[PDB]
């Protein structure tokens, strides 16, 4: 029943730290994850690795303001809006979603890089000064929306609902 469920028990065994806040990198790549919930208590986790699961739903990310480096290679990720969970992580600069369905939707790169503002690289291609100025052109407002409801998220503050 736990079947693609992230636990505690995983998590704690693998990394050697006595709580969830404790966790500062986290490889779990290949792990057929579905649900990660259990990182709602991750305040402090800098480097995620989560490549290579089945993954759909982001929200619990945005209990992660330490994100730095976030890999998503070849998860389930169907809507691009779930990416607006990471509008507000100060301090995520890499980012990789290469492999999910959102990567061949029109002007994924650029909705990715307007909604994030912190981000230096996507997908391996670091971003140039001027294309993120004109990802902002194109998309003028994402900071401001709304990221879809999520069970492992309160709705974020500061956004048009």
């Amino acid at each position: 029943h736990m079947a693609g469920v992230l636990t505690e028990n995983l998590v704690l065994q693998k990394t050697k730290v006595d709580s969830i806040q404790r966790v500062r990198k986290l490889n779990v790549c290949a792990a057929q994850l579905s649900d990660i919930g259990v990182l709602r208590r991750a305040c402090n986790l800098e480097v995620l690795s989560l490549s290579l699961n089945e993954l759909s739903e982001l929200g619990v990310l945005e209990n992660c303001p330490r994100l730095s480096e976030l890999y998503l290679r070849k998860n389930r990720v169907e809507d691009l809006n779930q990416v607006l969970h990471l509008s507000d992580a100060p301090n995520l600069t890499v980012l990789t979603l290469t492999e999910n369905p959102i990567c061949q939707d029109p002007n994924y790169r650029r909705f990715v890089i307007a909604a994030v503002g912190s981000l230096q690289r996507l997908d391996d291609i670091d971003i140039l000064p001027q294309e993120r100025e004109e990802a902002y052109r194109v998309f003028p407002n994402l900071h401001a929306i709304a990221p879809p409801p999520s069970l492992y998220c309160d709705p974020a503050k500061g956004k048009i609902r």
